[PDB]
């Protein structure tokens, strides 16, 4: 039971962690010692009033990215949604969807990522995201809904992560709020890397077991 999904909040050194069909709000501070659980662990129902009767409020949330605003795509299989989280309050919504990743992504349609996507993250360049299935990636444009390249292996667009454990997968990710870096999740092991958009950019060799630098998840992963 470790993390599902993660999308970056609109509140400096804030995320949204999402385990089985529970979240966790978390100041994971990238410059401090000073981690910490804000609010939860809840479950997604009753967090999210605006997803208590949804396929995600029964059964959470397998992969998530920070849009802009206090806005974020949520995934769980073959379908999906745009929501305003609402940081800190009641008043959270649905904007798009649930719909199908392929009426939501249509080209995504004929891919891996139909029919599901394992992780993604916020690239600091404009409206553009990075996204993962398997041991492939894509590179989109949400506001234009267009993918800016073909879609390769991790491998070849992160060469950082060739002889680890992240290279045929990635069970959750998110941007940090310092530039050009992200986190990467997979069973009990985690990395911070330093992404530059478009580069066949190495950096870092930081795979650390998450629970002996979080702090903070201790009790939550893994959540039994
Ligand atoms: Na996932």
């Amino acid at each position: 039971g470790y993390i599902n999904a993660a999308f970056r909040s609109s509140r400096n050194n804030e995320a949204y962690l999402f385990i089985n069909d529970k979240y966790v709000l978390l100041d994971y501070a990238p410059g401090t010692s000073n981690d910490k659980v804000l609010y939860g662990p809840s479950f997604v129902r009753d967090g999210y009033k605006s997803l208590a009767k949804t396929i995600f409020g029964t059964y959470g949330i397998d992969c998530s990215f920070d849009t802009e605003y206090n806005e974020a795509f949520i995934f769980y299989e073959n379908f999906c949604a745009r929501i305003d989280y609402a940081p800190h309050s009641d008043k959270d919504k649905i904007i798009s969807g649930p719909k199908k990743i392929a009426d939501m992504f249509p080209f995504f349609k004929g891919t891996v990522f139909e029919n599901g996507i394992d992780a993604a993250f916020r690239s600091t360049k404009g409206k553009e995201v990075y996204l993962f299935k398997g041991d492939k990636y894509a590179r989109i444009d949400y506001l234009t809904n267009r993918l800016v390249q073909n879609i390769k292996s991790i491998s070849d667009g992160f060469p950082c992560l060739r002889g680890t454990i992240f290279e045929a997968g990635m069970d959750s990710a998110f941007a940090s709020h310092k530039t050009n870096e992200a986190y990467l999740f997979k069973g009990e092991y985690y990395a911070r890397i330093n992404f530059t958009p478009g580069s066949t950019n190495d950096i870092m060799g930081g795979v650390k077991k998450t629970l002996d630098y979080w702090p903070s998840l201790r009790g939550i992963i893994p959540l039994e």
